[PDB]
């Protein structure tokens, strides 16, 4: 340690973080704790340091510096950016520049893949790490080697208008999910990123999703038995097996305790319990906020030293309040190790991520992998692995394309591209219609495209020219929307299949921001405005008629599904969605997605998850219907499966033994298909009381007609015990009943011991 | 503590002579203090009990609900029978707890019945809880019961619970307010031994279980430490330490995965170490039995009574109770005897407080005189004078003139009937809306015509005085039966020149529901039930003077009716006189002064909105919706009109463990005299934890003449500047204090003091 070099490519990236650390005064060290947003620092980085003189050192990160640029332009930017930050540093120390990859690179021209909480639709991680492995290659290129992604929040709550970017509301699938998204954006766990990856911050850490009402920055009820089974467990693996670089704290606040200011998160169980080695970045302004907005820290001063001391590494924020650092470690207010330890960290992960090493962007990759051939392949295919087949009642599909004279396409997501939060603006994709139309010119049939109705104003037919930004959106009008209505009725009149585009948008769930009254939540779980009208004046005219449901938030549509006998939910099917539901409305794709999330029937009988305590849903509402509109894990297909009972392998183990157990899947239809084998297990007792069912592991699987197959599955202590308040797992003598099925209702069961 | 303690000694102190006895007693007799069955098959056959359950040989904890379909006197004396029955059987003579329920009132046959408790916080008028609680105490002692499962002091934080009712609202302050006069109205101010004529409280239920989720009983609850400390114990803290409160009943739910009746932090660390509670802990029925059956917590049975002991359950509530096993266990070398002589010494100890060992059982002819006499009739009367809400009054629709009233209609599905609320005794008893106001129009000079209008459920229509079961399931009301009983009762309306709608809900739908089979009570949706509004449009169109009286058990959100009605009167369940208070009020001889104990949210989707929020808790709004509470907590009209100055602190700057006084001047500015409930509320600027934006810490209703101003006064110290942290330990920290005083939680001054 003594001999460490920090030029020295073959030492480790912590080694040659504290070599280079030990080089740096207290401005340097401090200058890389700050991450303001790139636009000021790319147009006039002179400019910039005259305004903020801590970049006369460098600077930690920059956010968002694709800007409007294209791949070839954003590179080249970054490139002369980054010449400017090197050349401030005695030691070079480039910017870490971080995007956004939620489904997909935000930025001009990058592949839009289908949104988080679709793509959790699919129970296809082998998929979601190839998606998210072309993301990195998209953003490393342009010039970025970190994200502010993947979000692994918890969705109990489909009220928050933040839902579509989680997926859903199980932990094990969260999970799954997590470890995908991190390997594929980052590569397999390694002691250095391979070439075309970048850093994942997992965020928002933690219980985020939680939050009351479904309003966003609103506090989390949380028990630390919950945090510990529900919340943590994706963290937990993204950081302690996936190998996560980063990781984002939450906006909100646990019991009075903002998570940027949560010692226990953020050091006790991050630092010690995982031993994290990464660096902790704060959300937008956040770390201003713990005295701002939660009134906790007594002045902007207080909050930089709370947060840092709590474990915030880098601030992401304009004019942060970690800019008064260096002042108050020498106004006697802060120990410098503290300044010391974030910047040893920051420095690291930037050594790992190869900044040192490599050039800063590569214009021309840059160019040839947006928006390629394959990228466009692979987000057609994660859409027709993704959309779900929610009923399809008398086989109303797959339609029969020669069967097909003149189809009407209708509805306000009809002749839209809906791509979701997070996407490069204007949206650039195959909506419905078109994919229809594509599928019309191929297959000999006619289409006829009507409006229907509008969800918001002004969001009326193409998506293609680029909305009035910063305008604030606007309910569309009802009497309009009537007169709307009438017309597609009578363009209705001559038509033989009616396909209704239906949900919400990125106006009606959206994260709320902090500014002014922004708005994104919902106080209901129908379909917004005079969309079920419509549905109904179509429906009455007693043709073929199917609905696809294009959205953000899970929805509860309970006059569709009362009214309408075929629905597919495609959530925000990614830029080839249309050519995908195009597919499966006509049976060349049988559909496979299965509902990450449990729908309930309407908003007042939150919470709805399926894994409730024996006493969650024990007892009902008065005079109303209390089962889930669809239960999580549900979907349908255009074939059967038959499912024999889960047989484990041995009808006792001891408490830290692993078992095998095995289902039988088969194709009891007529069309190939695939299924997803879910395995569930209950805690008959346990020393605190555990879910009523809790998914322990899923299989998809592909079948042709009559074929049969033996799905195996392996559980272990893990899986079997529980962590209590401090993370421990206790695993205790006792029964286990073990579920199997395609959903988390048709279960059949078989029961162990543990010893 | 003496070796020369007898129990027989009057003299000695309670806890004395419960040790004294205990040395006396074996395992077995000491272990049969810890059951508590339902009362009717000891009632009906105490050998054939002892039978069926030996330890009845040697007495019995508790019996539960021994009033039966009993009036007083016969209720009185077959409390005597029965109790001759348990005292033979101790070598002791150790009579029985004899446990009833007193939510609003005791719930027993031909007693009096009182205002539900969330009508009651309406009222802000705790020196009259106060009364109403001793002349319930009255009543049930008089009657052979000597103990009450009451008060209800859980926070009403979400109103889908079919519960809410029995709750008096979601502030803290203000149920700790109530729970303090309701102890000290049933038990007495505190002292060595309750004074004759009062019962022990039970508070419960012990604690968090209306923060269940989803508003579903049973539900867990999802609260944390500090949260627990400052929002859901305050009242139960104050019950115990400083109303005297003898018993406490833990919860059904569990938090975190811990049941209540298993949590040893909760009943030992809290309630016996950090309080210093030397009463007992009952269980709620059955709850011990359920830490492995409804839970899954405990392994078995046997297993679960261990548990609950250990953790603090002192009785249990329970027929063929998992206790029964307690003696076994202990011999089998499963459990040690110490718990079953701690629980047993708190029984006794509770039982000489009250007074078992040296007062007659009962007093049949004093139970026939308390019972409904005219003085607690006249109290139920004025307290729904007090608590009922003006929630608007467009255009001054109200008061009513009698003189200019003609043909006035009294329709709606709560007209004919009486509606009391959960716990109380059925058949209902009492003055409808319909009676209150046939009796107020004879002897004003007018007519009153009546119709149905809707029926809430199906056979419940007319008159609530003969007699049905509660074996038949509830059933909602029949859309096409109702809407021709609108268009009927708007033929009826032509005529008339005022339309009164008696509107709400009903104790089927808000009600608890019980573990067994299906049982619903709670409901997804806040608005009123069923064709209501249909029937409220049909008669304001016709454009004659309307005016609508929610009857109701649980908040409601009455959108349509709020839009569209422009006065509404806000009764909950009025109580057995509550008829004529609504008829007082509808004609200007009571001016309303009732103020809402919890926020009206607009819809069920906005939950929670509960005006305590965090800084972050409604900092965002929801999406193309108005936001804002319907009506914001402590929200109430009056037929005049009130003018506040500012809150006035006396110093603009305390210490840590200073008191501060505060005064608030409020003018009656309008044209006759009425009541108004002057508020205070505190923001705690910056603090270790985030706290809320608004918590209230003092009321004072005020009685004012036209033109007349007074200065009320409060006085605020460190348990109201501080919180506690998840310890319990109350912190008191320097900064900012703003303190706001108002009519209401939304119209509000502020003044700013700083602590050093
Ligand atoms: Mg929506
Ligand atoms: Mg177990
Ligand atoms: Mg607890
Ligand atoms: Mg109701
Ligand atoms: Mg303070």
């Amino acid at each position: 340690q003594a001999s460490d070099d920090y030029r020295d490519r073959s030492l480790s990236p912590a080694r040659r973080a504290a070599a280079l650390a030990n080089l740096m005064t207290l401005d340097e060290m401090a200058a890389q704790l700050n991450c303001p947003r790139a636009a000021d620092v790319m147009s006039d980085p002179a400019g910039f340091e005259a305004d903020f003189p801590y970049f006369a050192h460098g600077i930690g990160g920059v956010y968002s510096a694709s800007l409007e640029a294209g791949p070839e332009d954003n590179a080249r930017a970054v490139m002369a950016m980054q010449q400017e930050v090197v050349s401030r540093s005695r030691f070079g120390i480039p910017a870490f520049v971080f995007e956004e990859c939620l489904h997909g690179l935000l930025a001009d021209g990058a592949t839009q893949f289908p949104q988080a909480m679709a793509m959790a639709c699919a129970f296809r991680p082998d998929m979601v790490r190839q998606v998210f492995e072309a993301t990195a290659k998209e953003a490393r290129s342009r010039g970025s080697q970190g994200c502010f992604s993947p979000n692994i929040d918890i969705c109990t709550d489909p009220r928050w208008g933040r839902s579509e970017e989680t997926w859903g509301e199980d932990p094990h699938v969260v999970t799954v999910s997590a470890k995908a998204i991190v390997e594929g954006l980052q590569g397999a766990p390694a002691e250095y990123l391979p070439a075309n990856r970048i850093a994942t911050s997992v965020k928002h850490f933690a219980g985020y999703g939680q939050g009351i009402g479904g309003r966003n920055f609103a506090p989390s009820h949380i028990g630390p038995v919950e945090m510990q089974n529900v919340v943590l467990p994706p963290f937990r693996a993204a950081i302690t097996e996936a190998g996560s670089i980063g990781l984002m704290a939450s906006h909100g606040e646990i019991d009075g305790v903002p998570a940027h200011a949560d010692t226990h998160l953020l050091n006790d169980v991050l630092r010690d319990d995982w031993g994290f080695e990464g660096y902790v970045v704060s959300d937008w302004d956040d770390v201003r906020r713990i005295h701002s907005l939660h009134g906790v820290a007594g002045s902007e001063a207080e909050a930089a030293i709370m947060g840092l001391r709590a474990g915030v590494d880098i601030e992401l924020a304009n004019n942060g309040v970690y800019l008064m650092l260096p002042q108050l470690v020498r106004d006697g207010l802060l120990e410098e190790r503290y300044v010391r330890r974030a910047a040893e960290r920051i420095l690291a992960a930037k050594f790992k991520c190869g900044l040192f090493d490599m050039p800063f962007a590569d214009p021309a990759l840059a160019g040839r992998l947006a928006r390629s051939t394959e990228h466009k392949l692979l987000a057609r295919r994660m859409a027709e692995e993704s959309i779900v087949l929610l009923q399809n009642e008398g086989n109303v599909l797959p339609l029969q394309s020669s069967a097909v004279r003149k189809m009407l396409v209708v509805g306000p997501n009809a002749a839209s591209v809906h791509l979701g939060g997070y996407s490069p603006k204007p949206f650039v994709g195959v909506s419905a219609l078109e994919g229809l139309q594509a599928y019309a010119e191929q297959a000999g049939f006619e289409v006829e495209y009507a409006q229907g109705c509008a969800i918001t104003a002004g969001d009326e037919g193409n998506n293609e020219i680029e909305t009035d930004a910063s305008d604030e959106s606007v309910q569309a009008d009802p009497a309009r929307n009537r007169r709307l209505i009438a017309e597609a009725v009578a363009t209705a009149q001559d038509c033989d299949v009616i396909v209704m585009c239906l949900g919400g948008n990125e106006s009606t769930a959206r994260e709320a921001y902090f500014a002014g009254d922004s708005r994104g939540d919902r106080d209901d779980l129908e379909l917004i405005g005079e969309q079920n009208e419509l549905a109904e004046a179509l429906l009455a005219l007693g043709k073929t008629t199917v609905a696809v449901l294009i959205h953000g938030r899970p929805l509860s549509p309970l006059v569709l599904a009362e009214n309408c006998p075929a629905i597919l939910d495609a959530f925000y099917p990614g830029e080839q969605g249309g050519h995908a539901i195009a597919s499966i409305l006509f049976g060349d794709v049988n559909p496979s997605g299965k509902l990450p999330v449990t729908i309930v029937r309407n908003v007042g009988q939150l919470p709805g998850y399926y894994y409730q305590k024996p006493t969650g849903r024990f007892r009902n509402y008065v005079f109303s219907d209390s089962t889930p509109l669809y239960p999580f894990g549900h979907g349908l297909s255009y074939t059967s499966f038959g499912y024999g009972a889960p047989q484990a392998e041995r009808a006792s183990i001891g408490l830290q033994d692993r078992l095998r157990v095995s289902v039988s899947v088969r194709n009891t239809g007529d069309r190939a298909g695939q299924d997803v084998v879910q395995l569930y297990i209950r805690d008959s007792i346990a020393s605190r009381a555990r879910p009523i069912k809790e998914m322990r592991g899923f299989q998809k699987v592909l079948l042709e007609p009559g074929e049969v197959q033996v799905v195996q599955f392996e559980l272990g202590p893990e899986d079997f015990g529980y962590r209590d308040a401090d993370g421990k797992l206790l695993v205790e003598p006792g029964e286990i009943v073990i579920m199997a099925g395609p959903d988390s209702q048709n279960l059949q069961e078989t029961r162990i011991t543990l010893v």
